[PDB]
């Protein structure tokens, strides 16, 4: 750092930890005894002062408090689960009918889960839906009925991605590329892990090469169809030519919606693309704010659950019994979760596309305005987007930055992926934009440009 | 099947699809659209007319009503889930305030973990406490940082435990035993995921030699210190040995309390027979009904999720950060599931240890009333138990016995583990014995003995 850089840093500094000492002091007090991985974020030794996540008080709507009593513009929205913002009229309702009902238990089947089934049927055009635990279960479930079904172990996934954290897909790429194995991505991660995965990169022709090539060996390709890293990266042509090669071989075709479902549309991404996926998996908003994860897709693949459905009254039996694989798990089809679910697809139905074109556009707007503003003030920085999802790009300090918006106001969590909400206002889209401004015109003070 | 025999099933089958055949109805309606592998428990060709699980409407206390109404006695308890019977005042009331206290939202840190992480260490003696979404997520980071600390990767679990669903505990024996790679439980799950994995035989003492000669190879023994399969096993002195040999060869202990945890005693498994793991996963009963699975112990290991510990106002930093692996989770410290964790500590803390005491003797009650009448009229099946969970072994057919069971208004899913609660009156445990006596006598007069 310059010295004129070095004295802004510090000025920064000490006004952004005294505006947030309750979480600073909340972290290091229970750091030990809460082990969590976020209590490293955008860690550096020169600025381990300011180095620690806000810890909430309070939501609603569009805004979050702290426990320092900020409020903050939230565009983290619970990492993508708020579409509708915290608290909307129905998920609160769902919760409060919760308490009045005797609601049902765990242990004996739910009772609703079937309607939530139907109404993903109807709003995605999947066949079968088996409901799970969180994103990275269905994704570690997703791969095992492909595995299962075609009877082959061999995985291709995209660099770049982000697939969960079950241990089969946290590899990367091969010193030599191509189809070899992947390496584990960090300590704990067994090289055995690895030998049925493949990495390759995102919308390259010669990785449709490689998936060809690799043809009736491939159980499946798992493929982020809008990656949230890169939202510009919309491949259309190059997923379209993926349907294909996977469809001529045998092989599952796996999109990961745990974020673009019911986000860019009510159908997902296989209805922005129009492109039908033999598995899908869900997450994130189709909880309603509970957890939740989904594997749903075609019966060929869905039937290794269940061995495949059967009649009362005649002879019938699974006839996919053979390729049935293990499945389990205590919290699956959760009273409160299928009613949160229910509630959200009941009113995503009733509201209709509007919801989305409305909500696409607000996110259209402040793209728009931001990326205008960045060009006509000559700055490194630029907007990228697929529906209500956005990134910033730039070759600024992105840590510093972000440390200025969420020091303004704008609560971005340390993954940087942001949404909008129906729930932001015009008057919301207008202090983003101005907080952002007020960061580019600060940097630039203090010779950060 | 004798004619009595036959007679008996055709009358028994005729007059239990009446009582349930709601549930009958719901699962042929939506077992294609929601598929779950629960549709298939027990299924025979000849008796496939009665194969359907039961559909929950209602539950409070020690009860459930199914979708026709009709009323159990519940003693699978959301698989252990419920310790306290179903909407326990104090987690209806967390529930209630968390409608009308603007609760924060995901996304940025809670301001509850901390205190559940140090009622949890309180309670249990652990060090650091980490957060999941599930008691099979929680073994699989069990499993990573393991590897992690140790920089090893074979693990060891014992043939009938069970651990979830994470592939790599998914395995049976090598056809040869001892200390080759175990091999996949099913289809799906690839040899990749089972060459770092070993099933050796649980209490044979021949395990623990195995073990030994296995030296500084092995990152982790997990092992379910009761196996909820076999709750008669309670085997303290190959437990004592196991936590010795491991010390001594810097492998980590990983005691999986995911059942046994808070409810053998407030201190699980652990402090019931005095050893203290390395790491041990929680979960079920202490996310108070909501999804949870938790991964604590000692800091050696489980400074593997942050790199370790440090403080502000001087020059420390994350010291293991070489070994730190890779962690994540949309749903972890979820504000509601902390909430209900923190409202089951708090009760649990507040009662004290003549909670435990008096449900371990209503259970030793309940087992040794229906092990007297087993006895008493040459019926060979038995009762085994751990804690407040009990289980039956018997020769007679265990499928028909449950059915029989649920028939007469006790539920019993179909895994076969039964929990009795703090909610289970007098009443309930002498209709439980009423429901088993009246099975083995209906069994009797139809030719099942
Ligand atoms: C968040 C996410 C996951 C993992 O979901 P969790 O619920 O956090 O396990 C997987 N895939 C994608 C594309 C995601 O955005
Ligand atoms: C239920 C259970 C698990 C898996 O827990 P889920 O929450 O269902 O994933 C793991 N280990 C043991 C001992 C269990 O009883």
């Amino acid at each position: 750092y310059t010295p004129q850089q070095r004295q802004y840093l510090e000025s920064f500094i000490e006004k952004y930890v005294d505006k947030t000492k309750g979480s600073k002091q909340y972290t290091d007090e229970t750091r030990f005894a809460h082990a969590n991985n976020r209590n490293l974020s955008s860690f550096r030794s020169y600025w381990k002062e300011m180095v620690y996540p806000i810890i909430a008080e309070r939501s609603d709507g569009s805004r979050m408090w702290d426990i320092d009593g900020n409020e903050y513009i939230d565009i983290t929205m619970g990492f993508g689960v708020n579409l509708f913002g915290h608290h909307p009229s129905f998920i609160t309702q769902t919760v409060v009918d919760s308490t009045h009902s005797a609601l049902p238990p765990l242990g004996p089947m739910s009772n609703v889960a079937g309607e939530v089934a139907d109404r993903i049927r109807a709003c995605t055009g999947v066949e079968r839906v088996a409901f799970y635990n969180s994103g990275t279960e269905a994704v570690m479930v997703a791969l095992r009925l492909a595995r299962a079904a075609t009877g082959r172990t061999k995985v291709v996934v995209f660099a770049g991605s982000y697939h969960g954290t079950f241990d089969g897909v946290l590899g990367v790429a091969n010193t030599k590329g191509g189809a070899e194995p992947a390496n584990p991505l960090a300590p704990g991660i067994p090289q055995s892990f690895m030998n049925d995965l493949i990495i390759l990169h995102y919308n390259h022709p010669d990785s449709l090469d490689v998936i060809r090539n690799l043809g009736n060996e491939l159980a499946a390709v798992l493929v982020e169809p809008v990656q949230s890293r890169r939202p510009d990266l919309q491949p259309e042509s190059f997923l379209k030519e993926l349907r294909a090669i996977t469809q001529q071989s045998g092989t599952a075709l796996i999109m990961d919606e745990i974020i673009t479902g019911f986000r860019i549309g009510l159908g997902g991404a296989q209805e922005w693309f129009d492109i039908q996926a033999d598995l899908v998996t869900y997450g994130k908003i189709i909880g309603g704010g509970q957890p939740l994860g989904i594997v749903a897709g075609k019966a060929e693949f869905m039937n290794t659950i269940d061995g495949g459905t059967w009649q009362y009254g005649d002879d019938s039996y699974p006839t996919d019994e053979a390729k049935r694989t293990f499945v389990a798990g205590t919290f699956n089809t959760h009273p409160l979760t299928m009613r949160m679910s229910l509630a959200v697809l009941r009113y995503l139905q009733a509201e209709g596309e509007t919801l989305y074109e409305r909500l696409n556009q607000k996110t259209t707007y402040l793209v728009d305005q931001l990326n205008s503003y960045f060009e006509q003030s000559q700055v490194p920085i630029r907007m990228v987007q697929f529906g209500s999802l956005f990134r910033f790009v730039s070759s600024v300090d992105n840590d510093l930055f972000f440390y200025h918006l969420n020091y303004k106001g704008v609560y971005v969590w340390e993954g940087r992926n942001c949404f909008l909400s129906t729930a932001h206002t015009s008057d919301d889209i207008a202090y983003i934009i101005q907080a952002v401004q007020e960061t580019v015109k600060d940097l630039r003070r203090g010779g950060f440009i």
